[PDB]
């Protein structure tokens, strides 16, 4: 701590590495963001003889308007829309007839389209649901698509922990942004849906890594007052990627050109992330001082300390880290008070997400355009991220975090209550709850970062991110379960947060320790508590 205040809390070096790692951060959205816009769903038929071929209008004596060609060549599905996956494969010519009754047709009369769709391209010109034809059979499909890139973030978390804690941050976050760019170009430019799936596998390696050695790499930087700031600023650069996302879809609609646009930006940042400082603080752990003093003495003289560079001799450090020095994730969990702060932890990151996942269903009932609802949900993410860092700068992490985990939970409940047709409430309690849910995301976030250990806190963050994604994949199974009764998934989701409120509300109090370096601080404040 005492090193920090001599290298400074409040330069330039923080001011450039929160905007260029907020900016990256929003680059990271709109990767997320793209894998929530592609593959939408467009209206789809069945494709027709008499409809796409020129020879089969030309072989037609008269001419007949293309809403009754189309009333004559498919059913009318489910919503009164035509039918998705069927067709009559002849011409049911009574049907113009009025002295016709809807019900002249039997089920024998419909097949499959075996022969492919003719898809809509007024709204987007090409997507991987027409293109690669994930309708019909493969509806269910899309969620498993989305299932494996989560579940990819999942395991990338669980490996690149421990390999951002014994590599160090700067290389693993570097390494991960190589990773991210060539990968994503490769997705992008990928023949098969198979080799589509693995990319976006690899992928999620990479935007697990980032997520970590960003947020690690920016509290071991940060002076403890500007590190609720910075983070805020960062959580506020998941909302302006959902916005930056909303523009740039709205600008490109080939799902191919928009994710070559949204890859391209990670080379970039790559190639000034050369010059990215490594954590001092963690390289100070591990000992090799000539290292540590060679990055010390760098960011001194980029933050215009030389009067810094000039003090500091080797004997001083030594007698300093004298005192000082006077892994596993089995270790993580056998010592009590650190598997006790973990299952905590990791119950409210799991809380976390699957409460998001089932609260944005909700903004569906909003309207229509997907563009706008995503800049709906930014503007009103930002906000409640302001909310959130002044109640956390006043109030403290822990009566916080219970508070948006209790407002979420409550929130829920009261969307269990209102009627369907009351759409306007629900929309306010959507607002509310999405508001909440960003909050706690803000929480979750400081308080993982700073309840453990640098040498162990990776290992334990990673595992975290691994509960986050855990709820998320076990999220689609829950939707799978609501058949069985309509009160289930509403049950689950508001007995979810509020169970994980309660236990946030058994943890130790914050924000006046300092940060424990090593596992043999934590004891201390053991100490002090008891
Ligand atoms: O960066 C993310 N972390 C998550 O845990 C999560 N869950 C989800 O649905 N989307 C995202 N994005």
């Amino acid at each position: 701590s005492e090193l920090l205040d001599l290298v400074g809390g409040l330069g330039r070096f923080q001011v450039l590495q929160t905007m260029a790692l907020m900016v990256s951060i929003m680059w990271l959205c709109t990767q997320s963001m793209l894998e929530n816009f592609s593959a939408a769903v467009p209206s789809h038929r069945c494709w027709a003889p008499l409809l796409d071929n020129s020879t089969a209008q030309a072989s037609i004596l008269g001419s007949l308007s293309p809403e009754a060609l189309l009333a004559i060549s498919i059913p009318p599905g489910p919503n009164q829309r035509p039918h998705q996956c069927r067709r009559f494969r002849q011409p049911q010519w009574q049907l113009l007839d009025p002295n016709a009754t809807a019900t002249s047709w039997s089920e024998a009369d419909t097949e499959p389209c075996v022969d492919g769709w003719v898809y809509d391209r007024s709204i987007f010109t090409s997507t991987i649901v027409a293109k690669w034809n994930l309708v019909c059979d493969s509806h269910a499909l899309k969620p498993m698509a989305q299932s494996i890139y989560l579940a990819g973030i999942l395991v990338g978390a669980a490996a690149c922990g421990p390999a951002s804690d014994r590599f160090g941050r700067r290389l693993v976050l570097t390494w991960s942004y190589l990773q991210m760019a060539v990968m994503g170009t490769a997705a992008a430019f990928a023949p098969a849906f198979p080799v589509y799936c693995l990319f976006r596998f690899l992928l999620a390696f990479a935007v697990a890594g980032v997520m970590m050695n960003t947020g690690t790499l920016l509290m071991e930087w940060t002076a403890a007052r500007a590190r609720p700031l910075v983070m805020t600023l960062n959580s506020l650069g998941f909302s302006f990627g959902h916005g930056l996302t909303a523009a740039v879809a709205y600008g490109v609609r080939d799902w191919t050109l928009l994710q070559l646009v949204v890859s391209v930006p990670f080379f970039l940042c790559f190639l000034y992330s050369w010059w990215l400082a490594e954590s001092a603080r963690w390289l100070l752990t591990t000992g090799r001082l000539d290292w540590g003093l060679q990055e010390l003495w760098r960011v001194a003289a980029i933050n215009g300390k030389g009067a810094v560079q000039d003090t500091l001799t080797p004997e001083v450090l030594l007698s300093a880290m004298r005192e000082e020095l006077s892994a596993s994730l089995g270790t993580l969990l056998r010592m009590p008070g650190l598997r006790f702060r973990t299952c905590i932890s990791t119950l409210c990151w799991f809380a976390f997400g699957f409460t998001f996942f089932g609260l944005a269903l909700d903004l569906q009932a909003l309207g229509s355009n997907i563009f706008l609802l995503q800049m709906f949900i930014g503007v009103v993410d930002i906000p409640a991220k302001m909310g959130a860092l002044l109640l956390l700068s006043h109030l403290g992490r822990r009566p916080t975090l219970a508070a948006s985990l209790l407002l979420a939970g409550l929130c829920i409940l009261a969307n269990t209550l209102v009627p369907h047709e009351m759409g306007a409430l629900r929309s306010a309690l959507a607002v509310l709850g999405l508001g909440g849910v960003g909050a706690a995301f803000t929480c979750i976030t400081i308080y993982s970062s700073e309840l453990f250990p640098t040498v162990l806190r990776m290992t334990a963050v990673g595992l975290g991110q691994m509960a986050a994604s855990g709820g998320a994949i076990l999220g689609p199974l829950v939707r799978l379960l609501g058949v069985h009764g309509p009160w289930l998934p509403l049950l689950v989701y508001g007995t979810v947060p509020v169970l994980s409120g309660l236990a946030a509300l058994l943890l130790p109090e914050t924000q006046s320790l300092p940060l424990p370096d090593t596992i043999q601080d934590v004891q201390n404040q053991a100490v002090k508590k008891a």
